[PDB]
Order: C-alpha cells, then structure tokens, then sequence
C-alpha cells in the first residue's frame, strides 16, 4: 500500500537487480570503453565506463544526466591519468570537483591513490596550483575542505576549480540523508557561483559540469548525484528507479553500490513525495 512501504522497496531492489547484473561487462565489451593496448584504464577491473558517454578515451569517466541534472562521474584518477584528468577539468570549465575519497584512502600508499589537489604539482605539460580555502561542516562530524585549483598550460586559457573534499566519508557506506542534503546544496552552491563568475564575464551541455568522484565513483559518488539530482527543481516526478536506472546506464550497473546508499536515496525520494517506482 504505502509507496515506500516493504513491497514498494523490494519491487524497486528486482528492478535494479536485474539492471545491474545483466550491465555487467563481458570481456571486450561493446558498451564499455576498452583499454589502450596495455596501458591500464580502470582502477578496478569489473568497475568500467560506459563507451557511449565516456568524457576522454583514456579516462575511466562519464558524463552523466540524471532528469535534467548534468554531471561528470569517474574514478579517482591513476598516477598516469592525472595530465589527462587535468585537462579535462579545464576543457570542461569544472564549476566544482567533488572528491569523496578520505584522507585515509588517499594516503594508504597501497591504494595509488595520488594527492592531486591538497598540493601544487606539474604532470606533463600542465602545471597545477593547489590553495586551501575554508573548511564547512556537513553535520555528524562529516567535513568538508574546500580549495582552489589552478591549471596552467602552456598556449591554454588557465583555469581556476573550486574543490569541495569531503575527507572523511568511509569506503563502503553511506553517510546519513541529512549529511546527504547539506553536501548537496554546498556542492550545488560551490558550483552556482563558479558559474556566475563565468556567465558574469560572458559564458555549451557538455561543459560547466560538475565533477564528483570517490575512489571507484559508483558508490559515495552516486549518493551525491542522486541527492544533487532531487535538488534540481526541473526534475519533479523524477522516480527513484529513473534516477538510478539513468546513473547505471551512463556509467555501469554498479551505480549506488550498497544498500545504504540506496537507502538514503529512498528516504530523500520520501521527503520530497518523490515516487520510487515508475508506473
Ligand atoms: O563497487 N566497487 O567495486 C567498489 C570498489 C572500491 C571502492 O572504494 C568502492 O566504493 S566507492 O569508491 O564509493 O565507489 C566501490
């Protein structure tokens, strides 16, 4: 009976279920970008980037449209990636970069990881100036360090990204719904007055969008784009099974990973009267 009751929730898990499970990829998939020869693409081998939306050829990264909302979702960037991921920043005039992998993550040297934005740093031809700004709590002891980095290369227009890190949402879970909003209104707001500033001096779909990765950017990384998703006022009647259903096939069937995640997602949806299934 109740739309978000036990049944409603369950029809919507054999939904997705079913979604994620037959986007797997196959070896040399068709719908997924492909390696190139030799040089490693993806962070993590069965996490791979949906060919039809891939933003770069040697990027594991996607642009994604979740009702009307436009992002960019990718992976935390390898060591040999980061040239690329910077210019891809630039080209894309990235209002915000919305990194969700802790500080923990980011230092286990294990995880190859690279500290890209908490230092200044030169990768190829393009060098990058990283600035620390202020620091916003998200509620439940979550926090997240804001800065500024600018990306000079020779012959190219340089290129100022304002960096929302919020440094301490564990891998694997999902931090609470209200912690959930007040990230997206800070990213959300990070990103309207960037795009101020440029509209302000005289401004493209692929562009200006907003760009949020965590470590493999299917899991924190897509609670965010849900929940930046509800916010978008455009998006009314959006369901649930839509929002999630877009997000796998833009990316890959892994898109909101755990059930937590999901489970926020939901009680925002409820919030908002949201549907969660279509139909
Ligand atoms: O689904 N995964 O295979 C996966 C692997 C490593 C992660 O750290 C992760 O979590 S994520 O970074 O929030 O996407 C998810």
């Amino acid at each position: 009976v109740s739309p978000y009751g036990p049944e409603a929730r369950a029809e919507l898990s054999s939904r997705l279920t079913t979604l994620r499970n037959t986007l797997a990829p196959a070896t040399n998939d068709p719908r997924y970008l492909q390696a190139c020869g030799g040089e490693k693409l993806n962070r993590f081998r069965d996490i791979q980037c949906r060919r039809q939306t891939a933003v770069r050829a040697d990027l594991n990264a996607n642009y994604i449209q979740v009702g009307n909302t436009r992002t960019i979702a990718c992976q935390y960037p390898l060591q040999s990636q980061l040239e690329s991921h910077f210019r891809m920043l630039a080209e894309n005039r990235t209002p915000v970069l919305a990194v969700l992998a802790s500080s923990s993550e980011i230092a286990n040297q294990r995880f190859g990881m690279p500290d890209y934005f908490r230092q200044s740093g030169t990768y190829g031809s393009i060098t990058v100036e990283s600035k620390m700004t202020q620091q916003v709590g998200l509620g439940d002891g979550i926090m997240a360090d804001m800065y500024t980095l600018t990306i000079r290369e020779a012959g190219q227009k340089t290129i100022s990204v304002p960096v929302v890190h919020v440094g301490n949402w564990p891998d694997q879970t999902a931090v609470s719904s209200e912690v959930t909003k007040a990230l997206a209104s800070l990213v959300d707001q990070t990103a309207e007055t960037k795009r101020n500033m440029y509209e302000s001096k005289g401004s493209d779909d692929s562009k200006l969008r907003p760009v949020i990765h965590c470590r493999a950017g299917v899991g924190r990384t897509a609670q965010l784009i849900g929940a930046m998703c509800m916010n978008d006022s455009r998006n009314s009647q959006l369901s649930v099974e839509d929002m999630v259903s877009q997000m796998r096939v833009q990316r890959n069937g892994i898109m909101v990973q755990k059930d937590e995640q999901l489970d926020v997602l939901i009680k925002l949806a409820e919030g908002q009267g949201r549907p969660l299934l279509n139909s």
